[PDB]
C-alpha cells in the first residue's frame, strides 16, 4: 500500500501569490475571491503580538498584491473572517472548480498542494492528527497552501496551512479561518498537545491486510464498543465514535468480519503485540490509512 | 518535515486520454496531435496470452481506434508502432500539451505516477525505479498507460509507460519509446525479476534527511573508506556506492557537517547491527527510493 494523493490540477488553477509589503504567501482564488492567511498583513515585528483587527484598519484594497503568476488581481474589497481574509477581486476565476469548504475530523486525511510565491510545488498525503497538527512538509513560504479532497470532480478544501510548531509539526486553519486545535496566528511558544493513535485508521489498516489474504491476527473474541474504548485509552489509542463505526461499515461487510470482532482482534495485539510476525509487511500498525482510503485503493475511483 | 512527495499532476492529468480496441480499454498520453499508449490494447483479451504484435497491427485500421477525451472522440488519422508503444496520429491538437520531453530514467531515479483510469486521473505518488527495473506501483486493471514523470520549471519529462503486474505484486513498464525497462515483455505470462537491491545512495540521502530534520540516533564516531564500505554494502545487497555518489551527497554532507563517508559509517553500523526497534524518519526499515535531488528540493 501508498499514500496516494489526489490529481492536483484543480486545485493548481487556484493557486495565486497575495503580498503585503513585503510578506508574501500563497492565496487559493475562486470565484473572484482569494483566500489566504490574515498574517500577510503582518510586519515580522507584528508577528510577535499581533492586533490583527488594528492592523487591517491600516489596509486598503490598494495595499494588497495578488498576482496570479506575474499577472496581478485588482483587489476591490476585503474582510477578515476569523483567521482568514477574503480578497475580492476584479476578476472571476475561470478554472473554479465545483467546490465546497469543509471542516474535517482529527484521523481525516487529505492531499496538501505545498506552494511557493503562488507556484506549487508538490503534493503529499496528511492526515489530521488527534492532537490537531499535521506531519507536514513545509518551509518558509508555504502559508496558505491549501490540503483538499476530491469526490467526483468537487473539491473538498479542509485545511489551509499557517505555521510550524516547536517540534516540527504543522498547524492550520478551515477555510472559514478557524483554528483546527488549540492553536492562535501569533509567533509565540505553543505546544502541540500529546498526541495518540487514530483506532479507526489501524482497523481499517487490519481490514485492507485482511483482504489481501494477511489474516492471522483473527481471532475468536469480540468486545462491546464502550469496553473497547476503555482499554484503547490505556494504551494511547484514540475511543471509537458511532461515526468511526459506520464508515467501517463497507470494509466490514467486503470481509465479512464484524467491526467489534475486529476491535477485539486489534485489542490482543495491543494487549499481547505482534510477537514478532508483521501485517502487511510492517512490524507496525500503519494509522494514516482512512477506511476510505483502503476503498479508494482497491478501487478505480477517479 | 520530511514526506514522499509528488509533482503537481495538472499538467499531465490535462493530457490524459482514453483508448479503446474491441473490448479492450486503458489510458494515452495525448502531445500536439498524437495519442501515445501501450500496444496491447490492439489485443482480444485471449491475443494477450500469446500476441504477435507486428501482424496484429497490420489487421487494423484507423477506425477500429476509439479515442475519447473526456467526453469528446478524437478521430484516428493514422497509426504506427514505436516498440511497445502504439502511436495514434489524432485530427485535434491538444491546447493543454505541455512543455515536454521524453527521457529514459536510471536505476535509482524517482519519478511521480499519475494513475488513471478510463482516461481520468485517479492518484498520484512517488515511485522508483528498482535497480531490478521494476517499480513498486499501485495499479489496477485499466491502468495501462498511466505515466511517470518529473516536471523541471514546467518542462515535463515522461519516463515511464504502464504495462503489466507481475505475480510478486510490483510493477513494469517502459520509457516513452516504447522500450521496457528491465527483461520484460508484453505478454500476459508470469515473469519474474532479477534479485532486487537497495539503492544506496537513496539511503544516504534519507539519512541526511533525518539529521536535517534534527534526528541523530543513528550516527557514530566511526570512520570507513569507500573499498571497505563497498565490501559491506554488496555483501547485504547494497548496489555500490561510487565516488559520483559521494560527489552528489556533498551538498548534504555541508548542510550538515558529516563526511559522506562518516555517514557510510553510520549506514554500516545500521546494517551489521540493525536498528534494534528505533525508527528514523517514522520508518522502520532503511527508506531507498529519495534521491539526493529529492531531499535537497523538499528540504531548502
Ligand atoms: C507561513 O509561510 C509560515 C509557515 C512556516 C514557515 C516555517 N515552516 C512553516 O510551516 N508561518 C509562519 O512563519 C508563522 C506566522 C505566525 C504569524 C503564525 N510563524 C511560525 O510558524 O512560527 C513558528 C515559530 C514560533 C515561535 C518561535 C519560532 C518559530
Ligand atoms: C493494463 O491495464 C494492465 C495493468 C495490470 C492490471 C493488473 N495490475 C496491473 O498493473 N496490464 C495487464 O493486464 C498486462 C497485459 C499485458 C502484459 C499484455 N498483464 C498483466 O499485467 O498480467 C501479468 C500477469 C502475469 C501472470 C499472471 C497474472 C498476471
Amino acid at each position: 500500500f501508498r499514500k496516494m494523493a489526489f490529481p492536483s490540477g484543480k486545485v493548481e488553477g487556484c493557486m495565486v501569490q497575495v503580498t503585503c509589503g513585503t510578506t508574501t504567501l500563497n492565496g487559493l482564488w475562486l470565484d473572484d475571491v482569494v483566500y489566504c492567511p490574515r498574517h500577510v498583513i503582518c510586519t515580522f515585528e507584528d508577528m510577535l503580538n499581533p492586533n490583527y483587527e488594528d492592523l487591517l484598519i491600516r489596509k486598503s484594497n490598494h495595499n494588497f498584491l495578488v498576482q496570479a503568476g506575474n499577472v496581478q488581481l485588482r483587489v476591490i474589497g476585503h474582510s477578515m473572517q476569523n483567521c482568514v481574509l477574503k480578497l475580492k477581486v476584479d476578476t472571476a476565476n475561470p478554472k473554479t472548480p465545483k467546490y465546497k469548504f469543509v471542516r474535517i475530523q482529527p484521523g481525516q486525511t487529505f492531499s496538501v498542494l505545498a506552494c511557493y510565491n503562488g507556484s506549487p510545488s508538490g503534493v503529499y498525503q496528511c492526515a489530521m492528527r488527534p492532537n490537531f497538527t499535521i506531519k507536514g512538509s513545509f518551509l518558509n513560504g508555504s502559508c496558505g497552501s491549501v490540503g483538499f479532497n476530491i469526490d467526483y470532480d468537487c473539491v473538498s478544501f479542509c485545511y489551509m496551512h499557517h505555521m510550524e510548531l516547536p517540534t516540527g509539526v504543522h498547524a492550520g486553519t478551515d477555510l472559514e479561518g478557524n483554528f483546527y486545535g488549540p492553536f492562535v496566528d501569533r509567533q509565540t511558544a505553543q505546544a502541540a498537545g500529546t498526541d495518540t493513535t487514530i483506532t479507526v485508521n489501524v482497523l481499517a489498516w487490519l481490514y485492507a491486510a485482511v483482504i489481501n489474504g494477511d489474516r492471522w491476527f483473527l481471532n475468536r473474541f469480540t468486545t462491546t464498543l464502550n469496553d473497547f474504548n476503555l482499554v484503547a485509552m490505556k494504551y494511547n489509542y484514540e475511543p471509537l465514535t458511532q461515526d468511526h463505526v459506520d464508515i467501517l461499515g463497507p470494509l466490514s461487510a467486503q470481509t465479512g468480519i464484524a467491526v467489534l470482532d475486529m476491535c477485539a482482534s486489534l485489542k490482543e495485539l495491543l494487549q499481547n503485540g505482534m510477537n514478532g510476525r508483521t501485517i502487511l509487511g510492517s512490524a507496525l500498525l500503519e494509522d494514516e490509512f482512512t477506511p476510505f482510503d483502503v476503498v479508494r485503493q482497491c478501487s478505480g475511483v477517479t
